[PDB]
């Protein structure tokens, strides 16, 4: 009955918030619903770009495009994801 | 007269279901009627590919892929069998 900790940080200042998951088994938003809920925290202009890139399993720096990686991070099995915006 | 708990799990949730065996001592349903039957779980695509990968008795990944293996996990003597997705 439990959800995802993720960790975001944008200019030095980490934040953290839950994402629920269904009884299904997906995660309960997308990239639309996400990258809007990051510029509800940093106050952030949406219009601006965003080049969100998580951290994998095994170290790589990844990029987020769609909601098919979105998809990927559940089974990837990682105790929190922490991901980092670049903006401009 | 009593039943096998199969565990699946995939997006990383793990769900339950329990299977009867009849007087007779084999499995009452097959792999039509199992594959159908975590399509409706997972509101899962019936129509993408499954596949699915049970845990042997002494830990390998084997594949399932008909009816004969079916009959083998009742002989394997296992105390809960566990399903894994793959798909797409």
């Amino acid at each position: 009955a439990n959800a995802l900790v993720v960790k975001v940080s944008y200019g030095g200042v980490l934040r953290r918030f839950r994402v629920p998951v269904k009884a299904n088994g997906q995660l309960d938003l997308e990239m639309a619903g996400l990258k809007e809920k990051i510029a509800a925290l940093f106050n952030l202009s949406a219009d601006a770009e965003l080049s969100l890139t998580y951290s994998d399993e095994d170290g790589d720096v990844v990029a987020l495009v769609d909601d098919n990686d979105l998809f990927d991070v559940t089974n990837q099995r990682l105790k929190f994801l922490k991901i980092n915006v670049n903006a401009g």
